[PDB]
């Protein structure tokens, strides 16, 4: 899995995954599963952007969490909107909403279920994607165009296949 991973993801975001695991007290090399899904949930974070023109997107993930709380807070005294009690993914400037992005290896509506029971706020907004090619967002509001999430979703499909090759899938699937 460190192989895969290391060869799979970009330099800087193995470095976030290992630093986000050190933190929380667990080492990228027994618990290798969270670290696939810490680097392939931040990846999808930054593909999280219909990648012209404007910074639309605040990503607030992959960030010193007390670092990003100021950031949260200086976007809620601007635009108003209510604080999100549990540190999101994103804020998107244009819809002016927060978003919790979701990666899951089951299924893409239990997974929102839980983001949406956990979040319990009406107002942060839920986008889920799978490594089947399959996405659940709130309201059917997936933010994005269709192209964008087509290279998030096939990004993912791709890493589920590169994986499966390596027998390292059904593994990772089960972790969760
Ligand atoms: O998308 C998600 O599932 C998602 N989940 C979390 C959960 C909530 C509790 C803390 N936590 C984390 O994983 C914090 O990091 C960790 C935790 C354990 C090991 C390594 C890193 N935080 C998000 O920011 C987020 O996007
Ligand atoms: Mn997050
Ligand atoms: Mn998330």
């Amino acid at each position: 899995m460190e192989d895969f991973v290391r060869q799979c993801f970009n330099p800087m975001i193995v470095e976030l995954a290992e630093k986000a695991m050190k933190e929380y007290g667990e080492d990228p090399k027994i618990e290798t599963n969270k670290f696939a899904a810490i680097c392939t949930h931040l990846e999808v974070c930054f593909m999280y952007s219909d990648g012209g023109s404007k910074h639309r997107f605040e990503i607030i993930e992959g960030r010193d969490r007390i670092m990003a709380w100021t950031v949260v807070n200086s976007i809620c005294n601007t635009t108003g909107v209510e604080k999100p009690k549990f540190l999101p993914d994103l804020y998107d400037y244009k819809e002016n909403r927060f978003i919790e992005i979701g990666v899951t290896r089951r299924e893409v509506h239990i997974y929102y279920l839980e983001k949406a029971n956990k979040i319990k706020s009406e107002k942060t907004h839920i986008h889920i994607f799978s490594f089947t090619g399959e996405e659940m967002a709130t309201k059917a509001d997936y933010t994005l165009d269709e192209e964008s999430r087509a290279r998030i979703k096939t990004r993912l499909f791709t890493i589920r296949q590169e994986m499966a090759s390596r027998s390292l899938w059904d593994s990772f699937r089960q972790s969760e």
